[PDB]
């Protein structure tokens, strides 16, 4: 019962460390294996390439302020940190959409009236390391008591359907840069290159077959067990490390490849320094915006309790054996004071990203290799460590002086390995088998509880209302009404258990939704 | 059986005739199916495109004399003949491979010695009508019994990897044509194109994976049996008209597209005519040369039984439920009377096609729609008829005048519809099971009866030996001693009786060669 009320100040933060500290030798243990590795080499790649590209679009939106080496070392240093101190060192930091969206919004604010952003950035920081305070002290993490499953698929569902989006998108724009034209005539990126687009797409698709079918090959019969075991766990870098070779090969063809920043400096030196003065560096800081910044810091606190503490919940389902233990007070403080003290020095705040977290957790997942002829295999156990998170961290911090290495792999690998780890998300989510189960024939439904105690249109209207909300969520995104986004989520807790009961009956409710 | 020896001259036809001709009007209403419409769509371009290719080839090598309207011509007139008289209507005729080594070596004969090219197939084709007359008239055809699955195995496996190694090799000659290069600078097929090899490249894989995943959703529960069926039915049509159709959106790039002569007329209307006069038409011709004819007549007959009769074992097994009866007598009369009546015309020799004709059977195959759960599906009848194979002859004739349509078709598309029929074909075969055995463990190994009954190192020397014949026969067919492979394969038939029992038991061979 980790989200029970105890009514004594700290509680659950006491509770939480007491749960899990005993078990920290079997943390240090549990981690010398052959499948860490591979876990380790997966998630080196799929945390390094969102930070460049959210460093260069940040680094766009505030004139160079914050960029690319900024975020390095904040993902670095928050990571390692995290991993060391946190109930739940599974959970991956990074940051995402809703953070940038905020970003923006409060530098067109600051511009708008003649203020200084980074100091804005200082007390906003500040008064959310307050207000996180308070909020643990009171034991108010007990209200993830009442987000129901629900709220959860409708997230998850949105998050890897944007996620899968945005990598389609990454790769039509290569087929804008560099068009298929009659003639090429001859001759500061290179721009209407022949044999670019096409050779773009191969690699991706090429990228993810070969994962795909390594992925598949596990469960089948030939080899022996221990190979089988090894070779499915090294697919995914076994497909890097093909698609990377055969790219290596055609030296004719430009292709663009990964660029780092060389250097741990900061990204404009002639505008600012690596420390922040919380009083003003040009102009003194005037007090009523000190005392007036408490309502971004709300809206930050309000984005990062929602995206945390619903990526915790999806993380620990029962159906995943998670057995060590849950920490909802620990990794909430954590987040909440690392990111209130990251704004004395610049730097982006963050929060748990879901697909990475859900995708670093399926990656030590160990099934039972006693497979039972013509049936889905089932989980065995799942290896809970401290020593992946850290060393990915420290592999991103350090990927600085790495740039040699990193210039010869291609962007579309990277597209085809974001595209396995989209689709692959989306297998763990119920909405996905009730949304199959529109096409299929009505006598070829499976045994599940939502299918014998349901009638069949009454569970096609609840996939309907739910397909409904993600629409309504996905055009909120869209359009300029974003930064109201994590509010109309959080909307979806009382239509559950206010209208909801209204339309189902109780024995029906309980099965649809749990 | 219909391989006994009755003792009266021209038993084994009259056999045939009465078994087969009464089933005529069940022949004739058979085909009034959907499935038949979609059989002709494939099997049309299965049979075009060949024709093409080795009248290309044909004209290369006999300078002009004979090109792609004599091999369409021959093709259509040979084709509605056979399937409007032949037993076995499902057989499909064409050229192939030995008969164009055959045709090149009698050229260069001719040459040689100072000799008419027509003339000589005119007196060879008349010795070939006699030989097989004779052969007919005293039940020649019962030492088809002697053919072991052994010969037929090893025939049917090389014929199909040797299919797949073509096209592959027409995609990398499609590379060589037109390479990648840094610089395109602007200047009788075109050559030196940009985006063309990629392109092709793409057409080919999507064809092929298309055709691939709308064949597995035959089996699939989605959506109801009458609309699984109809989009099984035609997956490959289908995917012909979405590759068409993507290929055709595209208009920057260049890509091969199918090129028919236009008209009714020789491919060398200067040299010769449609006739070829006999007895010499610039020419008196020696009589030493019409009585030494016979060996080349020898030759023929030898590689057209062989063929023929291989074929004809291989589509009428009794694993593929074939009901209304198979002639044996009666197709090879047909065949070679029609064969050396085409040498007055100056057209080609023809015989069945193994692949041609095994696709043409599993395009008419029905399975039992009660699939049990898990399980493999069980063939549940075929559908015997005449009229699809008089459909496809007369396309192919009539393709002539339809070159406007057929021009806007590329080649990409056929490679994948080819490496799709090649890959299907070899999945009938026990020895691809028995090679696939080779990388499981010993212990998961089905309960076929060559697996319980025989040892699993005793196994694994028949495939070897058998694998070993197909690389020797390979290896003959490539070098300049191709001409013996006919001779070659037929030494295979003494091995299994003479030489195998001396190695293996009597329950061992029983059981590992059906």
């Amino acid at each position: 019962d980790p989200l029970l009320r105890t009514g004594s100040v700290f509680g659950g933060l006491v509770r939480d460390v007491r749960r899990r500290y005993p078990h920290y030798p079997s943390d240090l243990r549990d981690a010398l294996h052959s499948q860490c590795v591979a876990a380790v080499l997966f998630i080196y790649f799929a945390a390094l390439s969102p930070a460049i590209t959210f460093g260069g679009l940040l680094g766009e939106k505030t004139e160079g302020l914050m960029g690319v080496s900024e975020l390095i070392v904040s993902t670095a240093v928050l990571g390692v940190l995290f991993s060391l101190l946190g109930a739940q060192p599974l959970l991956v930091v990074g940051f995402s959409g809703p953070l940038l969206v905020f970003e923006e919004a409060f530098f067109k604010f600051c511009r708008a009236q003649d203020l200084e952003y980074l100091t804005g950035r200082v007390w906003v920081g500040l008064w959310l390391v307050v207000f996180v305070l308070a909020l643990v002290a009171a034991e108010g993490s007990f209200l993830v008591r009442y987000i129901s499953p629900f709220t959860q698929e409708i997230f998850a569902f949105l998050i890897s359907l944007i996620f899968i989006y945005e990598t389609f998108y990454k790769l039509y724009k290569v087929f804008t840069e560099h068009p298929l034209l009659p003639f090429y005539p001859p001759e500061p990126s290179p721009r209407n290159q022949p044999n670019t687009a096409l050779l773009s797409l191969i690699l991706m698709l090429g990228t993810f077959f070969i994962a795909f079918f390594l992925r598949k090959f596990r469960n089948s019969r030939f080899l022996g067990g221990k190979a089988r075991r090894i070779i499915g766990d090294f697919g995914i870098p076994i497909s890097i490390l093909v698609m990377v070779l055969v790219d290596y090969s055609i030296t004719d063809t430009y292709t663009q490849k990964l660029t780092v920043p060389t250097g741990l400096s900061v990204t404009s030196p002639d505008k600012r320094s690596w420390f922040i003065p919380p009083l003003g560096s040009a102009r003194p800081f005037p007090p009523w915006m000190m005392v007036a910044a408490a309502v971004p810091a709300l809206l930050v606190l309000i984005l990062i309790f929602m995206e945390t503490q619903i990526t915790a919940l999806i993380v620990s389902q029962k159906a995943r054996r998670l057995l060590k233990g849950s920490g909802f007070h620990l990794d909430l403080l954590l987040i909440g004071s690392l990111g209130g003290l990251c704004g004395l020095f610049g730097l982006p705040w963050l929060t748990a990203a879901t697909v990475r977290s859900v995708t670093h957790v399926n990656a030590l997942t160990v099934m039972r290799t006693a497979i039972a002829p013509g049936d889905k295999p089932q989980i065995q156990e799942v290896r809970e460590q401290r020593v992946t998170g850290v060393l990915i961290a420290s592999l991103v911090g350090l990927s600085i002086v790495m740039g040699a290495v990193l210039r010869r792999i291609p962007l579309a690998v990277l597209f085809g390995i974001f595209l396995y780890m989209g689709v692959t998300s989306l297998s763990g989510i119920q909405l996905s088998q009730r949304l199959l189960l529109i096409l299929m024939p009505a006598k070829h439904h499976p045994e599940q509880p939502y299918v014998t105690k349901v009638k069949t249109w009454r569970m096609h209207l609840f996939t309907c209302i739910q397909l409904g909300c993600i629409a309504l969520l996905w055009v909120v995104k869209s359009t300029a009404a974003s930064l109201a986004f994590p509010f109309l989520l959080l909307l979806t807790v009382p239509l559950r258990h206010c209208l909801l009961p209204r339309l189902f009956q109780d024995r029906e409710l309980q099965a649809l939704d749990s």
